[PDB]
């Protein structure tokens, strides 16, 4: 028969769903389950392009459209599926739940959640150990309450939760490899309590994957959190190439009773359109973040990045840093590469360029302020204004031992500016007659 409304179980048994699953009603429900602890080696499941369906009304209960249980790996061929879990309830509807042990990798398919009252959630991994996900050619698509900032997510992978912290420590390999997050964040967390909880999450978003839209900004959330004798240490490592990511990134320590935190957030983007911002945030005396970003190989960063954390940008390889807001940096270093602050002002601590360039409004006050040690060469650009270019504006503040030497013209009216090194080692424009 071509539909089953009764949950299917899949498994060394049976490797093959051979009908569309459509569960409906007002209890809990998981509309498809793959138990891979049986296979003798790694377990082979396809869903034949058959569609997963799981709709619930029921409010304190799961949702879940797939589960995948067990400890041996499994490979799940989705091509053509859609797995949807939905209905309207307080608790989350998860399209797929992995609480196996095993390795996933899964080929194709369209994760889909939907829950106009409580949270959606893509895909969870909920192993207590960790899991490699791997997903090819895969399409999630997470719509929650969005009066929630939480609401939305993709991929979720919180280790530990406010009833029990987490105690240990747990690795979680996430790849995306020419997939495509259509609505919902990612969300890699540490709830340790009074526990040890430390988590790493090596997120790839590789070949050709895409996050959002330009219309449809999503957020990248790594949070530890811990209180009294507890620790808790979030590890996201995001690596980007051949990528388009629509994406805030936000690194969160939430400290209780002087327990310490650390979410250290290190970013490397290749070859890859980034547009979003970088935020930092420490709740709590002992609460430390840090982000550490880094573009090459003709990368390009829209955004701003500020917060309370330590942060530190560095760009190779002909990148672009197209600043969008007000930044703060400990560190930022441009190796023939680009910083556009027409639109907005970058304050850094320390600067390093070689071969660098900066783009200003030389009819702006958008300046770049070095409040350290700033060194190397920099060549400086404005188109041309109609108007004349106040000579007092400092578009490079440096502090001391500073060796940076910056250089460039503009027009301003009917003259040409000079970039000049004044008496009190800033950068101004002077009119060159
Ligand atoms: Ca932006
Ligand atoms: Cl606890
Ligand atoms: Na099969």
């Amino acid at each position: 028969s071509t539909v089953s409304t009764d949950p299917v179980t899949l498994n060394t048994e049976k490797t093959t769903l051979d009908q569309d699953v459509v569960i409906n009603g007002d209890n809990k429900i998981t509309a498809v389950t793959i138990e891979t602890s049986d296979s003798d080696k790694d377990l082979n499941v396809t869903f034949g392009g058959h569609d997963i369906t799981a709709t619930s009304t029921v409010n304190q209960d799961f949702v879940e459209g797939v589960k995948v249980s067990g400890n041996k790996n499994v490979v799940i061929n989705a091509t053509d599926s859609t797995i949807t879990a939905q209905g309207e309830g307080t608790y989350v509807r998860t399209a797929m739940v992995i609480d196996s042990t095993g390795d996933v990798v899964v080929n194709g398919g369209n994760f889909v959640a939907k829950n106009e009252k409580g949270s959606a959630t893509g895909i969870s991994l909920e192993a207590t150990t960790g899991n490699n996900l791997t997903l090819n050619g895969t399409t999630i698509n997470a719509q929650g309450n969005k009066s929630y900032s939480n609401g939305s997510t993709a991929i979720f992978a919180q280790k530990g939760n406010l009833l029990q912290g987490f105690d240990g420590d747990a690795t979680d390999n996430i790849t995306l490899a020419d997939s495509n997050i259509i609505n919902g964040g990612i969300e890699t967390i540490v709830t340790a309590g009074n526990k040890t909880g430390i988590h790493t999450v090596n997120l790839n978003i590789k070949d050709g994957s895409v996050i959002g839209a330009a219309n449809n900004k999503q957020t990248i959330y790594a949070s530890a959190s811990a209180q009294g004798a507890g620790s808790a240490t979030q590890n996201l490592n995001l690596s980007v190439a051949d990528s388009t990511i629509y994406s805030d990134v936000l690194a969160l320590s939430e400290s209780e009773n002087s327990a310490s935190t650390t979410t250290n957030v290190n970013m490397n983007v290749a070859r890859s359109y980034w547009e979003g911002n970088a935020y930092t945030f420490n709740s709590g005396d002992k609460a430390g973040s840090d982000l550490d970003i880094n573009l090459s190989d003709s990368s390009v960063w829209k955004g701003k990045v500020s917060g309370a954390g330590d942060a530190s940008v560095s760009l190779q390889n002909g990148s672009v840093w197209n600043v969008t807001g007000s930044s703060t940096v400990d560190a930022l270093a441009v190796k023939d590469s680009t910083v556009n602050i027409t639109k907005a002002t970058v304050n850094t601590g320390t600067f390093a360029s070689q071969n660098g360039t900066l783009i200003v409004d030389a009819s702006s006050e958008n300046t770049l302020d070095i409040s350290g040690k700033a060194s190397g060469d920099l060549r400086v650009y404005s188109a041309g204004s109609l108007d004349l270019i106040n000579e007092q504006t400092a578009f490079i503040s440096t502090g001391k031992d500073s060796t940076l030497k910056a250089t460039g013209t503009t027009e301003g009216g009917l003259y040409q500016y000079d970039l000049t090194q004044g008496a009190d080692g800033n950068f101004y424009f002077v009119k060159n007659t």
